């Protein structure tokens, strides 16, 4: 009925009545799909996969064996509310990845964008927000309410503490504990993680203009290397966004203005 | 015969003859339950769960997908003896948790008390002892013969080496390696882990009176921050428990006396 | 039919036409075995195991539940070529281990020898080579193209960066990140991992004579404890193996010469 006739579902799998399976979807054996799951066109699901909850999965995703998507979260305040997982298009979700449903107190939604790679045993906790083209290496873990920007790389066996915000194009080294906000374009390394410079080797593969590197490093220099306080290093970078009007300096500025709304602070 | 009438087992799951299944038990699809397994009343077991060995599971437990309970341990000295896993009541056992059976050389039993939370990918090795109301965050690992007191918190991606004793109300930070014994009420962080004062945030969360806090803190000053040796600190703390009859100073000295029977020592 | 008649396969498992299964093989329920898999005599495969790709498994292996062997690797330059996994005899492959197929760019093969122990959640990436009698503790991770000699120990929650070479009889401590090559017989620990003398307990457990220990201790001092550059020590170490003809100094020397053909260097 609600299963598209072009979908290929292995007979051994259990598809709960009410699940929406799009065109050209493939589902392997020994899967369990909940009655509120929606799976977009072209998505490929291997064997031994569990998908439940109010979960929306987009187009052309690949979900490998022993993955768990949309499951009850690990927050002790969750009370069975119809919270959601929302996954975009063309994501790679490897073996034993866990993506838990959100909480009402945290915004109701755990959200993942497009073109992401979640390696083996990646955990995405309740109410996380992952942008586009991110990579979380093996055993990576995001705490509750964690926000990732675009083109973020989380190294292997690294954890981001709850509520922390990771700016776009950040690289977190392997075996690193992130306990504060990480401004965009910077390398985070250590336990707890500290700024290790800019992600220059990564920004160059993205195709950044040479004099856009200098504008970004100026904001990094003002924030970390000029010996100024948070508010004073924030006034200067915000002034550069209006005088020189560099799109990356404004992004680097927008992050610090949003991090000022909370008592987390930034890594230093 | 041994399966209660009110239990609901999914027809795809495999239950060997001899498995004792209590009332109001729910077993999801694609499970394997061994012939020497006992499931207490009200326990909920999701899909894709493996439970074998001589395993006793109490009441109102929740065991999520891809968990393994009672399986052959990773000790090379084990030779197939009918050793046991014992799990208490109201435990939350999340995805991909492994709980292995004991060894005859270690005491024959891997034991877990009540009201514990074992997060995703938690490992409990052979002959471990876990008390009540403990929390092991994602990827936490207990080596063989490890003992956890009550209300212990092990941070994410942390490891307790074999035979080590973790006192009650201890908080182990994330990505920390515990190599020696941790006295009760203490925060331990690092690899190898070192003490960082009292777990004041946990104690005030559990309704500790202000007099009990200053009593425990004084016992901490005697142990670490007074220059007195381990033998001298044990003498004074034992004299405090006998004179003042404080229930938590007693727990503090008792741990030190039991740790004195071994050569590991305490963290410092 | 290439399934041997003495093999015992649970009817719920999916054995695709083309899989070759030797005599006395046992396969538990809910397994998926691909059409290009070969399984050798006496090998025990528990439940919920996925084995696919062009994968040859030797004799008397023990593969536990939720393991994945031969799956598409995480290298984003891979393009579905028929690459291989080769696993030797008498290996212990614990729960949720992942072993990925090779890449055409890196030698086409992921290879594992005999008598190895891969503990829970071990990851063996594409094109890795593991020798004999190695132990990888819980949550250990080998990046792409990593080589392990014989009798190697990787501590729990430790990661070996891609292309790095680990010499024989090395013990990598728990929660360590190996970013360069590790000469044989060396204890490596830290993040990044640095050398801390010889694996004396490992060598003595394997019956190393004291004359062998003194020669290895002597080769260690030349490389690390005499201020000699890499070119100097490598030439002097190669002179010791030619003169004294100590079989372990030669292994020590051969590793340094093979590592010199690359630019990763050695830990220090
Ligand atoms: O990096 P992991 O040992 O905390």
């Amino acid at each position: 009925a609600m299963i598209d006739k072009s979908a290929v579902i292995h007979p051994s799998s259990i598809i709960e009545e009410g699940a929406v399976i799009g065109a050209n979807v493939r589902i392997g054996p020994f899967c369990v799909i909940g009655s509120h799951v929606e799976i977009g066109e072209g998505t490929d699901i291997k064997s031994h996969v569990v998908i439940n909850g109010h979960t929306r999965i987009g187009r052309d995703n690949q979900i490998y064996q022993f993955a768990s998507i949309g499951e009850v979260n690990q927050d002790l305040k969750y009370r069975g509310e119809p919270t959601q997982v929302i996954i975009g298009d063309r994501n790679l979700i490897r073996e034993s990845v866990t993506i838990h449903r959100g909480t009402t107190q945290g915004g109701n939604i755990t959200k993942i964008g497009n073109d992401n790679l979640l390696m083996i045993n990646t955990h995405v906790a309740h109410d996380c927000i992952i942008g586009d083209r991110c990579i979380i290496a093996n055993n990576g873990t995001l705490g509750g309410h964690v926000t990732l920007g675009d083109y973020v790389i989380i190294g292997g066996m690294s954890a981001v503490h709850q509520f922390c915000q990771i700016g776009s194009h950040v690289m977190v080294g392997g075996c690193s504990g992130v306990a504060q906000d990480v401004p965009p374009f910077v390398i985070a390394q250590g336990n707890h993680a500290t700024p290790y410079g800019l992600n220059i080797e990564g920004l160059k593969r993205r195709g950044f203009a040479k004099e856009d590197l200098h504008a970004i490093r100026n904001a990094y220099k003002i924030l970390y290397r000029n010996g100024k306080t948070l508010e004073e290093a924030r006034e200067e970078i915000a002034q550069l966004a209006a005088d020189n009007n560099n799109q990356y300096v404004k992004i680097f500025s927008d992050f610090l203005e949003n991090s000022a709304k909370s008592n987390r602070g930034i890594i230093r």
